[PDB]
């Protein structure tokens, strides 16, 4: 029971699981949007929970030609 995220031990009640590994009720979140995550709505990265979609397929997915944005980002 130790948490993927931030480098923890994760109490009991305080817990969720994915990857047969537990974490923190606060800690599993989108690092792309900032949305709490949900029940098996979720996808790890290493050492950073996300979105299943799209942000997970965005960043960590393969992808097109290379039209990727100029300072400001969008949906690439
Ligand atoms: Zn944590
Ligand atoms: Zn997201």
């Amino acid at each position: 029971p130790k948490c993927p995220k931030c480098d923890k031990e994760v109490y009991f009640a305080e817990r969720v699981t994915s990857l047969g590994k537990d974490w923190h009720r606060p800690c599993l979140k989108c690092e792309k949007c900032g949305k709490t995550l949900t029940s098996g709505g979720h996808a790890e990265h290493e050492g950073k929970p996300y979105c299943n979609h799209p942000c997970y397929s965005a960043m960590f997915g393969p992808k097109g030609f290379g039209r990727g944005g100029a300072e400001s980002h969008t949906f690439k």
